[PDB]
């Protein structure tokens, strides 16, 4: 819009291009998102404008002008993906990884309690500040209105009425990635994605996942793989970390751990809030 000096295109995703912009009037630097108009989209958004939390990127303003929608968000200095790319030679220390996951579970727990799902978590929409805080960006736009890597298996198998459990799956995937410095399931197609999950956690069945064989995209023709030990999957992570991850990656959406429950896991017993050395 004309109230902003679009100083840069910091990115672009499923819902449009995001720009680092300065408010011509307030002088503040904000993240301007040009959304790519449904009275309902508008109404879902208004709800999001009102959901505030320390671990959720704040939606400052909604500009519905000339039948166009722009979302104005607070600006954060870096995203997790870039930060991990910088740390790839030494990894993000466990204390920082632990603090980040803890904060992320709090954000998720706040949203999930309001029946708000993200549905598209990935390192790129996790933003961090020099203060050691991390926040979830784009929360709830999915309902208001492409890497398959963090996609929950029930979504891959055709489930249309998915739950908050899809976010815990995504988070578990990210958690593993920070630990090993390599993506857990780097799938290049929905079926490749699905068989990558199967080769590591083993092909699901009625025992571990009752109802699985009746899923829409489920085919009796799927290969049967065996489950690998987690010690081999996330070699560096301790027992507490592995049991937590295990619970986040349960096939059955109803058996997969909740964000609130995860906060009480013994893995977070020695959590602290260290500060990251960011290069801006
Ligand atoms: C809604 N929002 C608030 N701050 C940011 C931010 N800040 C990080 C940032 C700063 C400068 C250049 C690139 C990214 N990055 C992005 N998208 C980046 C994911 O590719 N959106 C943001």
């Amino acid at each position: 819009m004309e109230n902003f000096q679009k100083v840069e295109k910091i990115g672009e995703g499923t819902y449009g291009v995001v720009y680092k912009a300065r408010n011509k009037l307030t002088g503040e630097v904000v993240a301007l998102k040009k959304i790519r108009v449904p009275s309902t989209a508008i109404r879902e958004i208004s709800l999001l404008k009102e959901l505030n939390h320390p671990n959720i990127v704040k939606l400052l303003d909604v500009i519905h002008t000339e039948n166009k929608l722009y979302l104005v968000f607070e600006f954060l200095h870096q995203d997790l993906k870039k930060f991990m790319d910088a740390s790839a030679l030494t990894g993000i220390p466990l204390p920082l990884i632990k603090s980040y996951l803890f904060q992320l579970l709090q954000g998720l727990a706040f949203c999930h309690s309001h029946r708000v799902l993200h549905r598209d978590l990935k390192p790129q929409n996790l933003l961090i500040n020099t203060e050691g805080a991390i926040k979830l960006a784009d929360f709830g736009l999915a309902r208001a209105f492409v890497t398959l890597w963090y996609r929950a298996p029930e979504i891959l198998l055709g489930c249309k009425y998915y739950s908050t459990a899809v976010d815990i799956w995504s988070l578990g995937c990210i958690f593993a990635e920070m630990v090993t410095r390599r993506a857990l399931f780097p799938g290049d197609s929905e079926i490749d994605q699905l068989f990558r999950i199967f080769r590591t956690l083993g092909t699901p069945d009625e025992v571990v996942w009752p109802g699985v064989t009746s899923m829409p995209d489920y085919k009796p023709s799927f290969p049967k793989w065996a489950r690998q030990d987690f010690s081999k999957v996330v070699p560096p992570l301790d027992e507490d970390g592995r049991s937590l991850l295990s619970q986040m990656l349960h096939y059955d959406p109803n058996k997969r751990i909740s964000a609130k429950a995860a906060l009480a896991h013994p893995f977070f017993q020695d959590v602290t809030k260290p500060v990251p050395h960011l290069r801006l």
